[PDB]
C-alpha cells in the first residue's frame, strides 16, 4: 500500500497548487464585517432580500463541495499528491461556508438567519441545481468507478467552482464595486480567489483523465458535458429571474453567468459556448 | 437540501473543535530541520533505519486517513458542522504526511528516500494493518450506509488516530527525549497535538452513533470493537518486534502501544483493556 512521497513528483502541477492553497489560507476572523452595517441599512428591502438569498445559495454550494464533491473525487484518485491538494481545497470550502455565517451574524437577527436557511432547504431551484451536481458525486459511492464516471464528477466540480457560484457572487461584487458592503466584499473576494484555483486544478485533473479514455468514451463524455452545461444554464436563468427581477439586474447577472460558464469550459480545455460588468470589475479590485 | 448554518448549533462540541483545529494550524515550512543533521550522524545505521522505517509507516497511515478515512466518514455524516471539522482534520493529515517528506529531504538522499517508500509499499505487516483499517472505510463506498457500518468506521479511525500511530511516534519522541533529532521531534509533537484532538472528536461522534443503535446492533459492534482492538494488537506486536529488536526497544515500545490503546478506548467511551509513560518519551513530549 503506497504512502505519499513528495520527493518524487507524480505530476508537474500538484506541488505548485499545494503551495498556492497554503499561501492563500485564511479564516473569517481576519475580516471584521461590522462596519458593513452603515451601508447595509441604506439598501432597500428588496436589495437586502436578494443579498441574503444569494449568500444562502452560496453557502449550499460550498456545503456540497466540501462535504461531497472534493471528498468523493479525491477518494478515487490514484495520484496521492493531487489527493492531498483536493483534501485541502475541501477544507477551504468549509472555511468559505462558515464565512457566510459570519456575514449573516452582522446583517441579520437570529430569527432572520434561520429563515434564510429554511428558504434554502425548501427551495426547488436550489434543490434541483445542487441535485444535478451531486448526482455526479454520488455515482462515485461504490468500490470501483469508471473513468467516465470520475471524469464527469470532475466536470460537475469545475462547473460548480467556475460557473454555478457566479450568479450569487455577482451581487456582493456589484455592491462592493459601488462602495457598499465592502467588508463582506473582501470575504467574497478571498473566496473567489480560492474557487478560481480550485476550478483550474480540477480541470487539469479532468483533462488528464480525458486523455486516457477511449475515443468512444471521449465522445460520450463530451456530449454529457455539453448537455450538463446547458441543463445548468436553463436552471441558472430561472434562478436569476427569481432573485434579481425585483432589483432590475437579471440581464446583467445572466451576462456574468455566461462569462463564467466560458471560463469553466476553458478550465476543462474546451471552447467557449457563449458570446465583465464594469461595476463588478471594480468590486473585484 | 441543507446548507451548514453555524448560527444554530447542531451539537455542543463542533464549534469548539473547529476553532481548536484552526488555532493549531501549521505547515512544515515553519520548522527548519537542517540542524538535526548534527545528531543524525551520531546515530548508528540500525537506529537510522528504524527511524526511517517508522516515519514511512506514519506517512502511510496519514495518507490513508486523509485520503480515505476522513473523507468517507464525513460524507455519511448528517451533522454539517461535524462534517466541516472532519474535512479540516483530513486536510491536516495531508499536511502531516507532507511534513514527513520534509524530514526525509534533510536526513536522506533521493535514492534512500525512494528505498523507504518502496519498503513501505511492499511491507506485509503495514499492508495488513492498513488493510484492516481501510476495509472499514471501503464499506462506506455505497449510497446508503447503516449506523453499524458508520460506527465501525469511526472505531477504526479512532484506533488509527489514538493507537496505531504510536508504535511509530515512540521513536522520534524517544530520540528527542535524549536530545537527538529535536527539530524533527518538534514536528512530530505538532502532529501528535493534532492526532490527539482528532481521536477525541471522532470518538465523540462514535459515542453519539452508538447510542442511536438498536440493542442487537450495539452488542454486535461492541464485540467487533474488542476483536478489532486485539487483532490490531497482535499485528502491532509483530511490527514492533520487526522494527525495534535491532535497537533493543521492543518491550518499551509495546508498553507505549498499550498505553495509547487504552487512550483510544477511552476516546470511544470504553474501559481500558491493558494494564505511566516511559520517562524518556515523556521528556520528548515536553
Ligand atoms: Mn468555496
Ligand atoms: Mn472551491
Ligand atoms: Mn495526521
Ligand atoms: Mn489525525
Amino acid at each position: 500500500m503506497r504512502a505519499v512521497n513528495w520527493n518524487k513528483k507524480e505530476d508537474d502541477f500538484s506541488l505548485m497548487f499545494w503551495k498556492q492553497n497554503i499561501a492563500q489560507f485564511w479564516t473569517e476572523e481576519e475580516i471584521a464585517v461590522s462596519s458593513d452595517k452603515n451601508t447595509w441599512v441604506q439598501l432597500s428591502k428588496e436589495e437586502q432580500i436578494a443579498y441574503k438569498r444569494v449568500l444562502g445559495g452560496l453557502t449550499l454550494l460550498d456545503t456540497k463541495q466540501g462535504g461531497e464533491g472534493m471528498p468523493l473525487v479525491l477518494v478515487h484518485l490514484e495520484n496521492l499528491q493531487a489527493k492531498s491538494v483536493l483534501a485541502f481545497m475541501g477544507a477551504m470550502e468549509e472555511v468559505h461556508a462558515k464565512s457566510y455565517s459570519h456575514i449573516f451574524t452582522t446583517l441579520a437577527t437570529e430569527e432572520e438567519i434561520d429563515e434564510i436557511f429554511d428558504w434554502v432547504d425548501t427551495h426547488p431551484l436550489l434543490e434541483k441545481k445542487a441535485g444535478i451536481i451531486t448526482s455526479y458525486y454520488r455515482r462515485l459511492l461504490k468500490p470501483e468507478v469508471t473513468k467516465k464516471e470520475l471524469y464527469m464528477a470532475m466536470v460537475a466540480s469545475v462547473f460548480l467552482e467556475s460557473y454555478l457560484f457566479y450568479s450569487g457572487f455577482f451581487y456582493p461584487l456589484y455592491l462592493a464595486g459601488q462602495g457598499k458592503l465592502t467588508a463582506s466584499g473582501e470575504i467574497i473576494n478571498l473566496i473567489i480567489r480560492d474557487e478560481s484555483i480550485h476550478g483550474v486544478f480540477v480541470g487539469i485533473l479532468a483533462q488528464q483523465i480525458f486523455a486516457e479514455l477511449s475515443a468512444e468514451d471521449q465522445q460520450e463524455v463530451q456530449k454529457e458535458t455539453q448537455e450538463l452545461l446547458m441543463e445548468l444554464y436553463e436552471i441558472e436563468m430561472a434562478y436569476t429571474e427569481e432573485i434579481y427581477t425585483s432589483i432590475g439586474l437579471v440581464e446583467d447577472v445572466n451576462r456574468f453567468v455566461r462569462y463564467n460558464a466560458n471560463k469553466g469550459l476553458m478550465n476543462l480545455g474546451l471552447e467557449p459556448k457563449f458570446e465583465i460588468n464594469p461595476i463588478v470589475l471594480n468590486g473585484l479590485r
